[PDB]
């Protein structure tokens, strides 16, 4: 369960941050998850680094040692707007996930 | 400088945790910063999403919402054992990265 793979839950439209107030519920489904199985030569020897205090922190964001749980696949959310009119957002929800990069 | 881009430093053998232990600093490169420019539709909205407390958490790591810094090319590392034996690690460090996600 704390493998990359794919997630999906019930929200509402007015979460996803796309500018509408409907309060309809439609499945959005996500990535997330370890990919530890995965990683190459490289990763493991930045984790073994990282963990070992060898590295000195760059500014930002700390490096990720492994590819991360990511969509490989999307499909469209539709939904009926205050004028019952239907919208559509292509790609907008997973359908698939990989460990990229 | 916080965005995602080629990070480099001189590390011990040892801490690559390859098991054999040198002596001598390789030069170790990886990638390391932020992706934010780079999002897509799902990504914001699984930002939106997040950002809203919308989600319940999935079991173990939170998911990524925009393209992880990772390397697009590799080069070997070689090194001489602690027993003056030669042993190399190819693709072991990263050349050059970009925002996979």
């Amino acid at each position: 369960a704390r493998g990359c793979r794919l997630r999906s839950q019930l929200v509402p439209v007015r979460a996803l941050g796309l500018g509408h107030r409907s309060d309809e519920l439609v499945r959005f489904r996500f990535c997330s998850g370890s990919c530890r199985r995965a990683r190459s030569p490289h990763d493991l020897s930045l984790a073994s680094l990282l963990g070992a205090g060898a590295l000195r922190p760059p500014p930002g964001s700390r490096p990720v040692s492994q590819p991360c749980c990511r969509p490989t696949r999307y499909e469209a959310v539709s939904f009926m707007d205050v004028n019952s009119t239907w919208r559509t957002v292509d790609r907008l929800s997973a359908t698939a996930c990989g460990c990229l990069g």
